């Protein structure tokens, strides 16, 4: 019978053994070592077959006390479109075993067998090395390299006090894709292409990756971090001595404490309660100085828009929480602090203003309308020859739209995805349309188009946006049709509004044509909803400026409060647009590329760009509504 | 150096070798064989270690010309909640290599090494057998068994003419879950627990599985079918000499031809064009004898309900087509014939009636209303003393609701899922509500409650159903609250309708109470939408029956046409309810259990139960609308 000790070559690590194997010859080595308590040893085996022989690959088998590994040196990879790749260098890290004080020192023996079947012979070069840079320490960086045939992984241990950690992986050249996974300390370790996704959380990456881990999940307070490169780049982007070495740096940082949550919640509440306090102060000062269809329409639309998206997001959040695959939601993982089951608590809590300011506007408008109704009940002719008709439902509709926009934004931000690209700024379309309607009605007679003209406009706009996003991704005929429709609509609106100021119509038409040429030359926004939002904002601001300049030309003085509100609205809009143009993650494109643009939070240790955008949008919209309400105070 | 031939034991298949291995001993066998053209050989290796030693398992390594396999005899499995399982028998099928005429007969050698590290010794029993039942033949069944540590797989070759095939797998006892996968002929073959989902389509199963394959996808017109059992049953259902042997039967059947598509399309078109032909003939015979809000409301609801679900189903269909994981959509895979990119063509084409019948009803109502308007223009006092007020909006609303319910059902059936349980019968809620409103208005004065009463009713009903399904799955407090609200609503409706027939209110209340007791004792419908549909249908039929009986008690003769329409409506309702009660697949429950209840098509070779349900529902609704329209013809 075969005797390993008899034919084994008592060998030592770090010596590059070389050999040649025939059909009737096999080589075996008998490495030995010892492990001591409080230390972790991880052996690594490198095998390079100098020859390129492919019909008779060299077969390598590593035997330990309780595990067996095996592979070939000329590793062969098969890729789509019938492509073949051959790698002539292979490496593997053996699963380590801990040694406790009770167990004491442990002696370990490892056998390595190299054998082939070539009739003439195949060369091989074998190296076995120990690992000193195996463990990882919190806050200390680390650099290394990986290859499609040389997967890597390391060990981390939970400190005494840390209850949550973040793993950040950074690279420079994103040519070959990669996968980063976290697993428990239970051999075997799945560090292969076809089994790395079986267990533990994982993330595909090309230039950036971030994973947040708690403590209660892992027994023993330790885990393995595995990095695996991929033969082809189809999954994470474009198309595909062969080698694809990729350099990586890995950092582990403790997570924030609950004190940050308390601070952020208190700040968010109080910053917006200050507005109510100021309104109460102003009302007190004024008192001292003195000393329909929209309802059910909005209710139905809100329920219709809420139930489906709400259930869809519930299901997506549950699935992402259960399966552990962090490639479904398009979060901004660098700053996403979870609470309870929620995965991104900040992005939802940052929507408090959209509700609070809407509530304040509703309260103020209701009080003003009730006061005007009481005054009319008392009757006064000063509001007839020196007054204009008053309407109330429009402002309530605007405020309810603001509330619904806030709730929709929160629901969408629960888990962003390509199927929820709308519901993020959808209701601001309605807000802009309502402001347009209010401006149109205030100057000209009522001539109300009931309420369904705006409904049809919104339905058509959503139709066109969805059609363009889902189909107009790469086509231009639809783009030409949309441009023609937009130009025709602009001309028709200009003609209708027209019937000293004969050049404003030409100015608006020329601005629209300039935008037409701009995106025709650029011809690649790829975000139809964003451009629709921008165009609505542009038209609203243009109409507001035209109306204000016309009022100025009419030789009347504007009350100071409308002027202050105008300036505040302008500044807030500027800031909000600045924070909006910043891009963090995007539903379009593969998840690996979406995370390629992430940032590590601004302001406090909680918020980031998008939260500031939410805040500034809420404030700017509130000030615009107040300006619209109060602009015509001097007329009475 | 090590010499394989020197220590190799020239062995033969089917002989159960036995041995004992120590630290310094390792046994090797050197099996040999030859492969001839037009035949496929697949060796299989069984290894059983009699001892239960966990600390010192036996290591087995199989070496071939181009592949190496390795494993341990006492296989260890880790399961959730810190559970461990050990299997003492292992088996494996080597990847076969085809032998072509040009290549000629091919000699093959296979080395098997058994080695351990026990200080005393470990026993082992090894068997190597050839496979004669490896290939699969079309339409011929096959029985076999599998175990968590003994995965199986077989080969299939595409016949000359078959362009599409179906693989059906059947079992009897669904205790241990299983996975069935299809892969190409390219070694290695992933038949392990942690890598079986990497490549090729796959399906989790417990009692039934079905997979449809085309021909152009596979080069060589051949493929491997792999069956893998699972250590635990958490994924596919409940909780978890150890063994879990599972018996399976596999059949392969050629798919249908395009002639079936042509036949089914022509039949579906003509069966429903027959209604228009009959209406035209009736109009011809009659001629020979003679010889606003709803619009915009429904149009807005159309987009508001279509765009989210339409885009969402687009995304699901694209993803399921791309990845190849057949566990997202809850189809009925036994009868799902795809066309182009669509995966279930029949379930969509079976919705032609919901549109055609609605269009016919709209046309007939428009013609009748226009004729009545012309007659009124001519003026006739007969329709005053012996006439009743005429209305038209409700009938148009009903027709549009039907025409939109058809499209909603089609969109939902594009890819059924737990996030789309509505949109299958939602619009018929509004249909029943409108029928009730029309019945209320026809007898009592107009007293139109505008149109938003039913709007709020529908919104509240949908909200309640969604809340119950998402949350009231295992709770009873919500169920008690819902029952109390239903009883209160029934009492209020009876009181309002009341103000010879003093017992009808008691009868309706008692029927509602009987339903209360029924679903309280059963207390497990777990389909809130289904029971909402049932209750709405029951109330509609109940009110219609009481109205008709009251009219009968009024001592007037009913025109034969309304009687015929009533009888046809009753018969169609009975048939539709019968076809509805049949259950094929269900979004609730794991996908493995959902496919556990599937059926192999009825009627032609295309349709099944659900399509017949669609047809019968459309016909019954159309006849009910016609009955409502024509019920009071005798009055004039
Ligand atoms: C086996 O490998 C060796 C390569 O070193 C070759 O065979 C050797 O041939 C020489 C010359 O006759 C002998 O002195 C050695 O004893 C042989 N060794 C062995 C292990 O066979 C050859 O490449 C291989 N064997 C054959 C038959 O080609
Ligand atoms: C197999 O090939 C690789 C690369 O072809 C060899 O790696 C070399 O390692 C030395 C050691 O410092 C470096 O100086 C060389 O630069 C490396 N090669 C290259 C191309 O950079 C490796 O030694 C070969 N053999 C084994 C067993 O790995
Ligand atoms: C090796 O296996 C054998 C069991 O078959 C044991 O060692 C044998 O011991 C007898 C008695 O001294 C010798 O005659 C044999 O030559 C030995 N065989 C071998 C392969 O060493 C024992 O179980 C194992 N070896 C040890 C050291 O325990
Ligand atoms: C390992 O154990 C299994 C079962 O424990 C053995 O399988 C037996 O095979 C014979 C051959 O027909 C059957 O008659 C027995 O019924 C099987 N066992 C049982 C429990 O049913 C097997 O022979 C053992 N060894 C190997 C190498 O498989
Ligand atoms: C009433 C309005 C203001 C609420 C707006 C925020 C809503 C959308 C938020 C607040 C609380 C959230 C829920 C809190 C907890 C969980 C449990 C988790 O396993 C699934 C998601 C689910 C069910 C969340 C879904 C989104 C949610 C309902
Ligand atoms: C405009 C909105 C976002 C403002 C915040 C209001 C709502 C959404 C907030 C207020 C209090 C919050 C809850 C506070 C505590 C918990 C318990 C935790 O285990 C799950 C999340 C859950 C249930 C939170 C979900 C979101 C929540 C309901
Ligand atoms: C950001 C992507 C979606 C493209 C859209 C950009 C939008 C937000 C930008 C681009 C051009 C901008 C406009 C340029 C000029 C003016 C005139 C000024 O008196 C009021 C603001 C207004 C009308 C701007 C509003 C914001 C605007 C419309
Ligand atoms: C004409 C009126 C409406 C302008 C008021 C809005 C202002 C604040 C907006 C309009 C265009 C915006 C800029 C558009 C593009 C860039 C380049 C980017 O790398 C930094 C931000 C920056 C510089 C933006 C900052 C905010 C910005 C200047
Ligand atoms: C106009 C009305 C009657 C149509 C109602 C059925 C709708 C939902 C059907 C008709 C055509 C269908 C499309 C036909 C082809 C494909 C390509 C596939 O890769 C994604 C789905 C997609 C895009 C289908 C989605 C569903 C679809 C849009
Ligand atoms: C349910 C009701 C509304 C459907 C009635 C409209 C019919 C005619 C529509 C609905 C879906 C459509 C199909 C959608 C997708 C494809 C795949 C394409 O490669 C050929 C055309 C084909 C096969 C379409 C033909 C027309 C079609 C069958
Ligand atoms: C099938 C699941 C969702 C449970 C609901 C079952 C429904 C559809 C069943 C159960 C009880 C049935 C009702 C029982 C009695 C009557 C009175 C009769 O004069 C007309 C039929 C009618 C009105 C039935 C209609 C169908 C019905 C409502
Ligand atoms: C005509 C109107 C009043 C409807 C009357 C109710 C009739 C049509 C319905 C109500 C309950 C139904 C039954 C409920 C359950 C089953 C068991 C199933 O394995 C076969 C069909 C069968 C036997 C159904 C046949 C149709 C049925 C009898
Ligand atoms: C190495 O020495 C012998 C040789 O195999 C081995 O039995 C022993 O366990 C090892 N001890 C150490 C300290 O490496
Ligand atoms: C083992 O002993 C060392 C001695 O310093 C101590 O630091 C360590 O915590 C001990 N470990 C265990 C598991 O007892
Ligand atoms: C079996 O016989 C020898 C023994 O190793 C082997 O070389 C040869 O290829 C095999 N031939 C056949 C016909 O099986
Ligand atoms: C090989 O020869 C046999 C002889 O009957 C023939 O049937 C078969 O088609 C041939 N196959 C190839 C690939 O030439
Ligand atoms: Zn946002
Ligand atoms: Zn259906």
């Amino acid at each position: 019978r075969r005797d390993p000790f008899d034919a084994a070559r008592g060998a030592d690590f770090d010596h590059v053994y070389s050999g040649v194997v025939n059909l009737s010859t096999e080589n075996i080595y008998s490495f030995n070592y010892t492990s001591q308590p409080d230390q972790v040893t991880a052996v690594r085996v490198y095998v390079n077959s100098s020859s390129e022989n492919l019909n008779y690959p060299v077969l390598v088998v590593v035997r330990q006390q309780k595990e067996v590994l095996s592979w070939q040196v000329p590793l062969l990879f098969q890729g789509l479109y019938q492509r073949s790749y051959n790698y002539q260098e292979v490496s593997r890290t053996l699963c380590p075993s801990e040694a406790t004080n009770e167990t004491g020192p442990l002696q370990q023996l490892i056998f390595v067998d190299v054998a082939s079947m070539a009739p003439l012979g195949a060369q091989y070069k074998l190296l076995v090395t120990k690992l000193k840079h195996f463990q990882l320490r919190t806050n200390v960086a680390f650099h290394f390299t990986a290859s499609p045939s040389q997967p890597q992984y390391f060990l981390y241990k939970f400190p005494k006090d840390v209850d949550s950690v973040i793993i950040k992986v950074v690279s420079e050249m994103a040519y070959p894709c990669s996968v980063v996974s976290v697993q428990n300390i239970m051999c075997p370790v799945y560090d292969l292409d076809h089994n790395v996704e079986f267990n533990g959380v994982y993330q595909s990456m090309t230039k950036k990756a971030a994973i947040t881990l708690q403590k209660k999940d892992f027994p023993g307070e330790q885990f393995f971090v595995v990095f695996v490169i991929k033969p082809e780049d189809y999954a994470c982007g474009g198309s595909f001595n062969l080698q694809r070495k990729k350099n990586l740096e890995v950092t582990i940082v403790p997570s924030i404490k609950e004190s940050v949550y308390v601070k952020s919640s208190l700040f968010s509440v109080f910053i917006f309660l200050s507005f109510y306090l100021g309104c109460l102060l102003v009302g007190f000062v004024h008192y001292l100085r003195f000393q329909k269809i929209y309802f059910w329409n909005i209710i139905t639309i809100a329920v219709f828009y809420a139930l489906p998206v709400i259930q869809l997001v519930i299901t997506y959040q549950t699935v992402v929480n259960v399966t552990g695959n962090q490639d479904i939601c398009y979060y901004n993982f660098l700053c996403a602090h979870p609470l309870g089951v929620l995965s991104a608590f900040n992005n939802i809590l940052s929507n408090l203003g959209h509700v609070l300011l809407g509530f304040l506007f509703l309260l103020i408008v209701l009080r003003r309308d009730i006061l005007h109704r009481r005054a009319l009940e008392a009757k006064d002719i000063f509001a007839v020859e020196y007054g204009i008709p008053k309407h109330f439902g429009l402002f309530y509709a605007m405020g309810i739209a603001l509330m619904m926009e806030g709730v929709l934004s929160a629901c969408y931000h629960v888990c962003p995805n390509y199927s929820n690209f709308q519901f993020d700024t959808s209701f601001m379309y309605m807000i802009a349309g309502l402001c347009m309607l209010k401006l149109y009605q205030t100057r000209h007679p009522d001539i109300n188009a009931s309420a369904y003209s705006a409904y049809a406009s919104f339905a058509v706009v959503i139709m066109v946006t969805v059609l363009g996003v889902v189909f107009g991704k790469n086509d231009v005929w639809f783009w030409v049709i949309f441009s023609a429709i937009h130009v025709l609509a602009s001309l028709a609106l200009s003609t209708q509004i027209y019937y000293m100021d004969r050049m404003v119509l030409l100015v608006v038409g020329n601005l629209v044509n300039w935008s037409f040429a701009l995106f025709g030359l650029i011809y690649r926004p790829r975000d139809f909803a964003s451009y629709m939002l921008g165009i609505f904002i542009c038209n609203l601001l243009l109409y507001l400026a035209f109306y204000i300049i016309m009022k100025l030309r009419s030789s009347e003085k504007v009350l100071p409060v409308p002027l202050f509100c105008i300036v505040a609205t302008a500044v807030m809009w500027a800031a909000a647009l600045y924070f909006f143009f910043q891009n963090l993650s995007s539903w379009e494109g593969t998840p690996a590329e979406s995370r390629e643009k992430n940032r590590e939070c601004i302001l406090l240790d909680f918020f980031d760009d998008h939260d500031i955008w939410h805040f500034l949008s809420a404030t700017a919209l509130f000030f615009s509504f107040l300006v619209l309400l109060t602009l015509d105070d001097d007329l009475d």
